[PDB]
Parts: structure tokens; sequence; C-alpha cells
């Protein structure tokens, strides 16, 4: 721990670590609940937002598996739960961390909660972490909060004492991020949107659990922030908030662990902790530089391409350099970029979205295809139309039935995962933007997972020994996205061969065409200006005009993959005109 290690990390790589990945929140929360049940001494929790009354197993038939009830039972047995909540700037965010603290600490005297920061600041504590006995640690993109629970069904509806409850999302757990922001979080079992007209917005995320040494390294990170935050206020200096100490590295298991080499990475600053680190960014660049075959990226944000003193991280540049290197050498290389169709902010898309939606879309489009720094502009300059062979930018969307007619909604990609060559994976809370990767701003956590055990697989039609952890995760991502359960003829062994890549491009193009034609949903390439947008949304979509005819054409949708519309509001500027740094959204 003395020096910095690989990628300038505070923790060295840990071989022989059993790690299990999770996709969506159903498995992650159920695994967390089972690990909490087996806790004997200590539980560490860091959350950007923690909802005290959230259920970890669904459908809820009792108060068992509710997060507050579980921690209260564990504390009654002598288990100390130390929780680090991010303190929002109140009535400017709305997670009501004050209520979360008050609810948690009143459960039992063994549950201590601290909040950081008190000073006015733009940056947040964004890492999500649960560590049990310093031996079992959960991390990834999932907060123990409302709306995060979901499975591969991605249901848009939930219409159904709770002895026979059929509601998977109870009260404030049923939400649509773009429709309405959360309100009155101290009344959890009251709806704040109408289930009979407004569909929920599905949550797609990635998480991971590691055991042994990497959990000690993550527990070390928690302990440092705990002892540091103790010196930040007058009240936490009290002995009711004891100092925390790590257990020595020299010293139950979750079912699902693959033997891997795991290295913990982090983004911390002397405001968030006591030192500076950006090992997550370092691991991202190195993994892209040393990739040999493909990159699979699933991120909530994609803001990069260090340009004009506004965006500084070089993740986009490394992708361009790697694609140009593959193009020069003429080798088979693919980059899959999966993003949410819209940023997860409340706004009226039929008007063009709010300030937040527009600000994020500006830097996102500036990163991908608009301007001389964008990935596509630099790629077209060197290879012309051939860029379509190396990079694919897509989103996810699903459809359902509500009110007697088809309804559609995007699936919110909150994951922060990178897969390389079916051998290397990065899972954490860090978005691809300056706020997460620089370290000087938001505090983030991640793990670098390298496979030491392989399976027979394919790579551009050649025999390939792919890592078990990475290949299983990548295949599960491909299968759910492409709807492989209904199409078993699809071969997911080879991720870069031309036959699969065209099928990937064709399905994303085809699905986006059907959703546009049926739902006239946004974002879309059909509205390149706010003036065309005002006329576009005036027409009633076929989904409500003739639901029978809508359903007949929705039978041709396969999977959830849709092409990301790169020309949406292409003729507009998309940047709020008062006294605010643009690094708020970068
Ligand atoms: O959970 C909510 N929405 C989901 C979409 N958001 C989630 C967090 C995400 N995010 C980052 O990735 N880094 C951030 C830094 C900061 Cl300071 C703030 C957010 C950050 C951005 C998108 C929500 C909860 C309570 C409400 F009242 C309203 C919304």
């Amino acid at each position: 721990f003395l020096q910095l290690h690989r990628h300038d990390s505070y923790a060295p790589p840990r071989p022989g670590t059993l790690a299990r990945w999770f996709v969506n929140g159903a498995g992650y929360f159920a695994a967390v609940a089972d690990a909490i049940l087996r806790a004997q001494e200590e539980i560490f929790i860091t959350d950007w937002w923690l909802s005290p009354e959230v259920y970890l197993k669904r459908p809820a038939h009792s108060d068992d598996w509710r997060l507050d009830i579980m921690l209260k039972r564990k504390a009654e047995e002598g288990v100390r739960v130390s929780i680090l909540l991010f303190k929002e700037v109140e009535l400017a965010l709305g997670i009501n961390s004050g209520y979360s603290k008050r609810a948690l600490m009143l459960l039992h005297p063994n549950i201590k909660v601290m909040r950081h920061p008190d000073q006015v600041t733009l940056w947040a504590h964004h890492e999500k972490l649960l560590v049990v006995d310093q031996v079992v640690a959960f991390l990834g993109g999932l907060d123990l909060a409302y709306g995060r629970w979901d499975d591969l069904h991605y249901r848009l509806t939930d219409l159904g004492d709770l002895s026979h409850n059929q509601f998977f999302w109870l009260g404030k757990d049923y939400s649509n991020l773009i429709t309405k922001d959360w309100v009155q979080l101290d009344r959890p079992f009251e709806d704040f949107i109408d289930r009979e007209t407004t569909p929920r917005m599905p949550w797609r995320d990635v998480g991971v659990v590691v055991h042994g040494l990497p959990a000690r390294d993550l527990a070390r990170h928690f302990i440092q922030r705990w002892n540091f935050t103790k010196t930040t206020k007058a009240k936490y200096k009290t002995p009711t908030y004891p100092y925390l100490l790590p257990k020595s590295t020299s010293t139950f298991t979750l079912p699902g662990g693959q033997c891997t080499t795991v290295q913990v990475l982090r983004s911390v600053d002397r405001w968030s902790a006591g030192t500076l680190e950006n090992s997550i960014l370092n691991a991202y660049l190195h993994t892209i530089r040393e990739s040999q075959h493909f990159l699979y990226i699933e991120n909530q944000f994609f803001i990069s391409c260090s340009d004009g003193r506004t965006v500084l991280n070089k993740v986009g540049d490394e992708i361009v350099d790697r694609i140009l290197k593959a193009h020069k050498q003429g080798w088979c290389y693919r980059v899959y970029v999966l993003l949410p169709l819209l940023p997860g902010f409340e706004g009226d898309i039929s008007t063009g979205g709010g300030n937040s939606i527009q600000a994020i879309l500006h830097f996102t489009y500036r990163t991908l295809c608009r301007g001389e720094y964008s990935i596509l502009h630099r790629l077209k300059a060197a290879m012309g139309t051939a860029w379509r062979d190396y990079i694919s930018i897509c989103g996810l969307r699903t459809h359902g039935e509500l009110g007697g007619h088809p309804v559609s909604e995007l699936i919110y990609i909150h994951s922060k995962v990178l897969i390389a060559d079916d051998r290397t994976v990065i899972i954490g809370s860090a978005n691809i933007n300056d706020r997460s990767l620089l370290g000087k701003r938001d505090s983030e956590l991640a793990v670098l997972i390298e496979d030491t055990e392989t399976e027979p697989s394919l790579m551009n039609g050649a025999e390939y020994q792919a890592g078990r952890f990475a290949l299983s995760l990548r295949k599960h991502c491909f299968g759910v996205i492409l709807g492989a359960n209904t199409r078993p003829d699809l071969d997911l062994r080879d991720p870069i061969c031309d036959d699969f890549f065209q099928l990937w491009q064709d399905m994303a193009e085809s699905n986006a065409n059907i959703y546009e034609q049926i739902f006239r949903c946004l974002p879309s390439n059909a509205t390149r200006s706010l003036r065309t947008l005002r006329e576009y949304v005036a027409v009633e979509p076929l989904a409500t005009v003739s639901p029978p005819l809508a359903r007949s054409e929705l039978t041709q949708v396969q999977g959830h993959l849709v092409h990301f519309p790169l020309k949406f509001l292409e003729d507009e500027s998309l940047l709020p005109p008062g006294m605010i740094p643009l690094e708020v959204w970068t």
C-alpha cells in the first residue's frame, strides 16, 4: 500500500479473486440482501442516494428484505453499519439525504450515518459501495435507491399490509426520470406519477461483487473517507462516530464467483478524501490502448475528446487513435458504444428538453459527430464512409401496452462498464466524462477485472480463448439487447466478425425505424431543428391512432437495440446562454 501501483492506484492487482458480475438490479439487490443477512461484525455503505424503505427482493410480501428493516435487525445483533451519504445542495437536487440519515440512525444506535460535503460545491460523492466484514464488497452503478430495481423484462407497467402484494415497484419506486422528479421522499408508499397513464422508465445497470483482498482494498477506501469526514464537522468529531480501522490483508462466499485478477480503482480528491487519484481514468486509457480486437462500452454519459479547455479527458482520443491504428493496419476492430437515448433528467422532450437535457446532448454530440474534435469527424477525415465498420453508437428502447394501446419508452442505460477483447472488464460508478474521470471532482470507484481462465470462443472466425468472466458478461449483454431468447439461431460467439456486425447494425437500424414509424418517439433523426420538432409532435402517432395496426408492426421488433440518432436537433446550438461553469455538465 506504500507506493502507487498499476495505473497509479492506491491498491495493487489481486490475483485469485472470485468475482461475480450483475446486470440490472434484481440480482444485485438480492445478492446484497443475502450478504447483509450473513454479516457478523461490520457493514460499510457509500451511496450518492440511499432510499431507506427500498425493498431488495420483489414482489414484497412483508417488511423482510426492506433495506431499513434488514439493517435494523443486523444492528440489533451487534453489527455496526457505517454509512456515508452524499449531502446534496438542498432544494437544488432533491434526494433528501437528511431524511435518509434521520430514518437510518433512528433504527438502532449501532447505525451511524455521516454526510459530506457541507461546503457549497459542484461535486458529489458518487460511488456506490457495500462492504460486509471487509471481505465481501459490492460496487458498480446501482445505488440502494428508488427506480434502480429492474430485470431483463424491462416492464413499462406495474398495475397488478402487503401480504398478497403484486406491485414490483411500490409507491416512489415507480418512476419515470424524464416525466417527473421525485418528491416527498418521507412518504414512500405514495405514488407521485399515475400508473394508469404514465409508464415507468426501465433502469439498466451493471454491478459486481468481489471477495477477499479487493474487498479489503475497497474497505480501505471507505475507512479513509470515514476518518477524513470525521475531521470535517464539529459533531462527527464526537466519539459517537468512532474511528474505523482496516483488517490486515494477510487474513461466507457469494454463489457466482469466477476466479479473476481484480484491481480496485478510484477517483478521489483532497476535498472528497485526503489525496488525489484518477486511476479509473488511467485504466480506461490503458485498456483502450492495449485492446486488440474490440471495445464494448455501456455508459450513462459519453463526454470526452479533450477539446477547448472545457472537456479534458482523453478517452475519446484513445478510441480514435485505436480505430485509426486498426484501420491503418487493416485489422478487424469494433467499438460498441451504448448510451441512453436521453439524459436522465426531468424535461419535456416534445419541446426539446430542459436545460439539463440540452446541455448534456451538446457535449455528447460534440464528442461523437459534431465539431472538429468529434470522433466521427476525425474518423471520416482519415477513412471516409469506412467509419461505419469500426464504431457503432446505439441506445435501448422497449414497448408495452398501457391504456389499451401500445406505449414506448427508452431503457435507461445507467451502466458504467467497459469490455475489451472478451478478457478485460471495468465495472464501477464512473461515467465517461470529466466529472467522474478527472478525480479532482466527483469521487468514484471502479474495479479492473482481468481473466486468468478461458473458454473456447471465436474472434473474427478464428479460434480464441476468451476469459470466462468477460465473455459471459458480454454474451449476456448481447443476448438481452438483441432478444436472443426468441432468436436462438443468432450466434454470439464472435463479437467482431462482419456477419455479426452487420446483423448488429441491421437490427439497430430496423428497430429504430419501426419505433419512429409507430410511436414517433424522440430523440430521432426526423427532427433536425426545434422548428421541425414543433410541427413533428403535433401529429398523433399510429400507436394511438390504430392500436391494432400498431401492434401488427411492432411484431417485427427484435431485441431492444436502436441506432443512436446523431442528427437530432442538428441545426441547433443546444447550450444554455448566466454565471455558471459549463463543467457542471462535462
Ligand atoms: O436518481 C435520480 N435520477 C437518475 C439520473 N441521474 C442519476 C445520477 C447521475 N449523476 C452522475 O452520474 N454524476 C452526478 C453528479 C451529481 Cl452532483 C448529480 C447527479 C449525478 C445523473 C442522472 C434522481 C433522484 C432524486 C431526484 F429528486 C431526482 C432524480
